[PDB]
């Protein structure tokens, strides 16, 4: 398996651009940035608002809990590299506490709106507005060679206000080397693509069209998560149980992959459920012929079927906000 856009972008930059080891790290002035109020947290980083002391403007910081060089050095390369880029959440400063030598990322502040608040408060058109922003940073990150691997609503800051958002949260991120294989264990549950639940390690940029899509079929069904499975093989079940599992056998028989006798146990047999029974009236006004060829579109089992960012952007879904923008 190989990306079927931007295989080569990796291949013909210069190895520093990608050789995110030998990349080192020039630690800025811890003194210039002051925690205000905590903002979220998650397993591997503490966030907060926070002042520039020297020009007072906002900021977000970012404590990271306690990380293997190796696997900052990647967070730190990638975002650098995106830096100005299309919706990417820009990094401007990475400093360390000086006795325990504890690494805090600085970035641009974005007054974002909790997704659980938020998204119920969507009109059929901020979906489409927002969703093809969202878009924009996804092909911005796939034209640089590069895979997020953890599309997901709490990685989506939204300023509601300014009708801004940034992608957030490039901790998982990785760069993308034709046939290179990669750990599985990367999104998070909910937005885990079949690649990843059947261990298909070759995968690509296609990964983030399937969290994409399982984002969009939460926002348009109103129905968070979407696929609600428990640990990881209940999470193949709730795809299989919507998606069927004729067009999984056919999946797993293209690429080679036999699927554990006790996976394979617990999947069965199921036959496709279409896109229109999730209507019901908390969400009928959201679910037009429009979104849903769109939506099966990117809910495919085989990651090489999926749309690409750059397709998605066109699909006539997303008509009136190309106009708007023309
Ligand atoms: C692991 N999950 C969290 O930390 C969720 S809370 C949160 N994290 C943020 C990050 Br990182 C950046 Br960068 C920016 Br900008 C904003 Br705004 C953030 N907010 C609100």
């Amino acid at each position: 398996s190989k990306a079927r856009v931007y295989a080569d972008v990796n291949v013909l930059r210069p190895k520093e651009y990608w050789d995110y080891e030998a990349l080192t790290v020039q630690w800025g002035e811890q003194d210039d940035y002051e925690v205000v109020r905590k903002v979220g947290r998650g397993k591997y980083s503490e966030v907060f608002e926070g002042i520039n002391v020297n020009n007072n403007e906002k900021c977000i910081i970012k404590i990271l809990k306690p990380v293997k060089k190796k696997k900052i050095k990647r967070e730190i390369k990638i975002l650098q590299n995106l830096c100005g880029g299309p919706n990417i959440v820009k990094l401007l400063d990475i400093v360390r506490d000086q006795h325990s030598k504890t690494p805090s990322l600085i970035f641009e502040y974005v007054n974002n709106t909790d997704f659980k608040v938020l998204y119920p408060t969507l009109t059929d058109y901020d979906i489409r507005y927002y969703i093809y922003e969202l878009l924009k940073a996804l092909d911005y990150c796939h034209s640089q060679g590069i895979m997020h691997r953890d599309v997901k609503p709490h990685n989506v800051m939204i300023d509601h206000e300014l009708r801004k958002l940034r992608l957030i949260d490039w901790g998982l991120a990785e760069f993308y080397h034709p046939g290179k294989e990669y750990n599985v264990r990367v999104a998070s549950r909910y937005f885990k693509g079949p690649e990843l639940l059947v261990d298909l390690q070759d995968y690509d940029y296609s990964l983030d069209m399937w969290s994409l899509g399982c984002m969009f079929a939460g926002m348009i069904f109103r129905k968070e998560p979407f696929f609600y499975g428990h640990d990881n093989h209940d999470q193949l079940v709730k795809i299989a149980k919507v998606l069927g599992t004729d067009g999984l056998n056919v999946y797993l028989n293209k690429y080679r992959i036999e699927l554990d006798p006790q996976l394979e146990a617990l999947v069965g047999r199921h036959s496709r459920k279409p896109w229109l029974k999730f209507m019901n009236a908390d969400n009928q006004h959201l679910v037009s012929p429009e979104a849903i060829d769109f939506l099966d579109k990117l809910l495919r089992y085989d990651h090489q079927e999926r749309l690409t960012a750059l397709e998605a952007m066109t699909h006539p879904y997303f008509q009136q906000v190309r106009a708007a923008e023309n």
